[PDB]
Parts: C-alpha cells; structure tokens; sequence
C-alpha cells in the first residue's frame, strides 16, 4: 500500500492496483482531499528518491514503481 500526502490534510493510504488508470486515480484522490475537479491541469506527484509528475509513465510501470504520492501546491515546488 501507498502513502498519499497533502500539506494540512491528514494523509491516506491507497492500493494503486484498485485502479484501472490515472483518470480513476486523479478523481478518487481529488475527492478524498476535498478538492474535486482540481486535478486536470496543485500538482499530483509521486516518488521513485526523485520526484516525478504522475501520468507520464505507462500505468503498468507506475504501479510497480510508486512508493509515495503527494499533492503539492504551486508554492511547494
């Protein structure tokens, strides 16, 4: 299972394989942190220890590589 953290919010743990792909994951995470509809452009990043943007890799490699997920503000990057 995989930590997701967002500053000022209590963190959550998800099992990424419960998703078909990135579109399901963005929605579900947006809802969970009471920011519905604000993750289509706030950055959704994950960590391999380099920090990368979620969505570039193939899904299948992503689920096998991801250790942590964060939701970063424009200000935290």
């Amino acid at each position: 299972y995989t930590a997701v953290q967002k500053r000022g919010s209590v963190g959550r743990s998800i099992d990424v394989n419960r998703y078909r792909g990135y579109d399901e994951l963005r929605h579900d995470l947006a809802r969970m942190f009471g920011i519905e509809g604000q993750l289509e452009d706030w950055k959704l990043v994950y960590v391999a220890n380099a920090i990368l943007l979620v969505g570039d890799d193939p899904w299948e490699e992503f689920v096998n590589c991801v250790q942590s997920i964060k939701i970063l503000s424009s200000a935290e990057v």
